[PDB]
């Protein structure tokens, strides 16, 4: 048998709209990540999608077919049980250009990524470029490029695009990134991709001694109709542990917390609760480490967590000291041009009184620029952000021609 363990690594799946990200995650895991009504009706990813799978290898078989996602080697002609390697998970991003902020929130959770490129579309499409640039900025450099939909192009066409992809990465941080051709729809060469994931997206070192921090991307009311009181539960908060670890029965807090009134002014009150349960996928555990998206059960009124209310928050231990800032100072750099537009225009300098969009951890916040210098801006935010470490990465977007566009990045200075 294979052990039941949490996933130990998060692999992002990014790329231009409809290039096959969600279908690729389904080919690997058997799971369709889209769970929302609007997603099913529109046939698109809107919220971050999630799926897990075990990975093993049949030691008597040849590679790549030796790599499997279930405890059988019958497919490669062996009655032996495959050796368990690890459990992995996928963060499935939306490709829609209007949803770049959601992609950015997901990239904060990624240990590595797959950039999906459709073989039957011109290269490089706007969000092929934009998601690529985003990965570089955020530092998700453990990248595999997947050439998808090879089932609907000729070998000559696939090879032509392959050369253009290598020339695109030439002279960049991604110069040595592998390109793996697949058909996600027809599950062709998926075993080669699994081998690639093992080779190029290793599980990173973790620091379990660091103060526990979870970035929140989901929150739920888990109570269903037709249930007895015996099985009813408090609110559930979902996200990624980025350092340390959490345990059942630990006192925790949600930051910045709840928007309330205090002294005639808007304030955020830290939400204190206790961990009632820990789940990854369909399995319960007593503790949670980095890797995977964890569901933290709490004793909170489920009305506090319903419908992703706490998206963008962080969770820490109750006694942790974490800055919660209404005003932030950013040591920044600007991109040369707007890479996500159909026509890439020059990026204008930041000006005082501009409204910018700031991506910090899983959070997305608008703010007004109150100060500009050569290397530094100060921003007054509409909602405070939890800043759990010094020099956390932020991504800066500007509204250009009616769309939020990534224009730069920086370090939040505390
Ligand atoms: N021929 C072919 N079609 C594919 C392949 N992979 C995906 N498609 C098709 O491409 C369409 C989009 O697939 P989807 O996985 O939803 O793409 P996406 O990149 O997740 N879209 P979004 O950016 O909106 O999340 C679907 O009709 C799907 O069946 C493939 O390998 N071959
Ligand atoms: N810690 C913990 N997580 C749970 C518990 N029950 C469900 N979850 C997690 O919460 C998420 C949603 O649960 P699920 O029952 O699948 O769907 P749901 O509760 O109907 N959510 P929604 O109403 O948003 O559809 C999943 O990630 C699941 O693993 C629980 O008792 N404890
Ligand atoms: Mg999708």
């Amino acid at each position: 048998a294979w052990p039941k363990v949490q996933p130990e690594v998060n692999i992002g799946v990014v790329g231009h709209v409809d290039h096959g990200k969600t279908t690729l995650v389904q080919a690997i895991t058997g799971i369709w990540t889209s769970k929302h009504s609007e997603e099913l009706k529109r046939g698109m990813t809107i919220k971050l999608g999630y799926a897990e799978t075990n990975i093993g290898v049949c030691e008597s078989c040849k590679k790549p077919e030796a790599y499997v996602t279930e405890p059988s080697c019958k497919s490669c002609g062996s009655d032996d049980e495959p050796k368990f390697l690890r459990r992995i998970s996928f963060i499935d991003a939306p490709g829609a250009e209007v949803l770049m902020a959601t992609m950015l929130s997901g990239a904060a959770l990624m240990d590595g990524a797959i950039l999906v490129v459709a073989a039957n579309e011109p290269f490089p499409q706007p969000q092929t470029r934009e998601h690529f640039v985003a990965l570089g900025i955020i530092g998700v450099k453990n990248l595999i490029i997947v050439q998808n939909k090879v089932d609907v192009v000729s070998k000559e066409e696939a090879l032509s695009q392959y050369r253009q992809i290598k020339q695109f990465t030439k002279g960049t941080w991604a110069e040595n990134v592998p390109i793996i051709p697949v058909s996600a729809l027809h599950k062709i060469n998926i075993d080669s991709l699994i081998e690639g994931i093992e080779e190029y997206i290793k599980t990173p070192y973790r620091d379990l001694s660091q103060k526990p921090v979870m970035l929140v991307i989901r929150s739920f009311d888990v109570n269903k109709p037709g249930t007895q009181f015996n099985e009813l539960k408090g609110g559930v908060i979902g996200g990624s542990i980025i350092q340390g670890l959490f345990k059942v029965d630990q006192e925790i807090k949600v930051l910045p917390g709840l928007r309330v009134e205090k002294q005639g002014k808007v304030s955020y009150e830290p939400i204190f609760t206790k961990i009632s349960s820990i789940r990854f996928g369909d399995e319960e555990f007593k503790e949670a480490k980095p890797g995977g998206l964890v569901a933290i059960g709490t004793y909170l009124d489920p009305s506090l967590t319903k419908a992703d209310n706490l998206l963008g928050s962080i969770i820490t231990l109750a006694d942790a000291e974490v800055p919660v800032l209404w005003n932030i100072r950013i040591k920044y750099n600007l991109l040369e041009r707007v890479v996500g537009a159909k026509e890439m225009l020059k990026v204008d300098p930041i000006r005082a009184k501009e409204t910018l969009m700031l991506s910090v951890g899983s959070s997305t916040t608008l703010g007004i620029v109150t100060s500009v210098k050569k290397d530094e801006i100060e921003v007054e935010l509409r909602r405070p952000v939890a800043v759990w470490s010094n020099n956390i990465r932020t991504v800066i977007s500007r509204q250009i021609a009616g769309r939020w566009r990534m224009i730069g990045w920086g370090l939040v200075e505390i």
